[PDB]
């Protein structure tokens, strides 16, 4: 139960760029005091990446009206998780842990790689002919002498407010601008938890009886992931669509169930979300100045982030093809569905598909590695998924009130 395994081959992680430990020094650079934009104390963050930031408290901060963590008069809550300093260590090699995970499969290398390209537009500037940082897109961090200096960041990871298994992605809002349906994209937050998961029912197929099984944490993180991908690139479905659960959870899910979105519908979204490239290519266009570094060169940013063409002249637009290539990777490829595939794991096999949420502890390399998850090769729980089976890999997954 001693080594994390976090680096199963070659000499160094290859997403994460530290092995760190929650009681490693604040330096100014990727481990810091920070403050998000609304006031707080400052919170002791990691940056695993370019663009990616893991802050590994209880997330009593993104909204004002969830500052506190008791719970209201398929839910679960516990006041004192993740308040100790052996934990915030866990939370954080357990999240680091995942990312590696992630990225060992080819599929989530596209996925991280399109994350961290997806700059937040800066679409700040009320003159049309000036671009400006959106300041909610931001973090300040804190520096070795005490000094404060912003940073543009794509993606925090942050633990669960209150309702400790309510994951989800969400974004800092702008008066005017919805930026996460028109192309320009904003600072994704996902309240997440290494330290749970959620069990379904599956019979595998002698009296053929019905397993409890559990869902592999890296999934639920990848799942996240997709989400913050349609946001950073501001194409997210509208959450007022729904079935009777959101498109926006069907699309992310994938497989058959993305299917029930009509062809007809899909195809209007699409034409949408071209029309904003095509505004926002525009915008690069009419570019004359810049606010807070070089006009020209935050304009070759958002050229990689869109893959606009520029012509001889140096005028960018968008091109149908790297358009629809872009698009249906983000909205098609990157699925739950095609991650499970790419892990080979068992999960529900729809979007609603139980009521079990059970305590897990990733870290250790005897419990789940990176190539693995649960169901480590060359033991009994490489066959028929028996390391996500609650009964047969006991030892792994404690039962909670649900
Ligand atoms: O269902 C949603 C929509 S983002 N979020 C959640 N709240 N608590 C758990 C989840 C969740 C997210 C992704 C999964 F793969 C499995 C479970
Ligand atoms: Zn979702």
């Amino acid at each position: 139960h001693h080594s994390s395994g976090l680096v199963p081959r070659g000499s160094h992680m290859q997403f994460v760029n530290k092995q760190f430990n929650y009681k490693d020094p604040v330096n100014g650079v990727d481990i810091a005091y920070i403050k998000i934009p609304n006031q707080m104390q400052p919170v002791k963050a990691f940056k695993i990446h370019n663009k990616i930031w893991v802050i590994p408290e209880r997330d009593t901060f993104t909204n004002p009206e969830e500052g506190d963590l008791n719970p209201p008069p398929v839910s679960y809550y516990d006041s004192t998780y993740l308040s100790t300093d052996n934990e915030k260590d866990n939370y954080l090699k357990g999240v680091t842990k995942l990312f590696e995970r992630i990225y060992s499969t080819d599929l989530g290398r596209m996925l991280l790689t399109s994350i961290v390209r997806g700059i937040p537009f800066w679409g700040g500037s009320t003159i049309d002919t000036e671009l400006k940082v959106i300041d909610t897109n931001c973090i300040n961090v804190i520096q070795p002498d005490g000094s404060y200096r912003s940073e543009e960041l794509n993606l925090v990871i942050i633990g669960p407010s209150a309702d400790i298994i309510q994951f989800e992605c969400k974004s800092f809002g702008h008066e005017v601008l919805n930026l996460t349906r028109n192309g320009y994209g904003s600072t994704q937050y996902i309240r997440f938890s290494p330290d749970f998961t959620f069990g379904f029912e599956e019979s595998l197929e002698p009296l053929l009886g019905a397993g409890k099984f559990a869902t592999d944490p890296a999934v639920t993180l990848a799942h996240e992931l997709i989400h913050a991908g349609h946001r950073l690139y501001g194409i997210a479905i509208n959450p007022n669509r729904v079935f009777k659960v959101s498109f926006e959870e069907l699309r992310t899910f994938g497989g058959h169930d993305a299917k029930f979105i009509d062809s007809l519908q899909e195809n209007e979204f699409r034409l949408y979300y071209y029309n904003k490239f095509k505004d926002i290519a525009s915008t690069l266009n009419k570019a004359k100045s810049i606010v807070g570094a070089s006009l020209q060169y935050m304009k070759n940013v958002f050229k990689e982030k869109y893959l606009l063409s520029e012509d001889t002249s140096g005028k960018f637009s968008v091109d149908k093809l790297k358009f629809d290539k872009l698009y249906k990777m983000l909205t098609e490829i990157y699925t739950e569905d095609n991650f499970v595939k790419f892990f080979k794991v068992l999960n529900r096999k729809t979007y609603l598909n139980d009521k079990a949420v059970f305590k897990i502890n990733i870290v250790p390399k005897v419990n789940y590695t990176i190539y693995d998850g649960f169901n480590l090769r060359n033991t009994n729980l490489a066959a028929n998924f028996n390391g996500q089976n609650t009964e047969i890999n006991n030892m792994n997954f404690t039962k909670l009130k649900n």
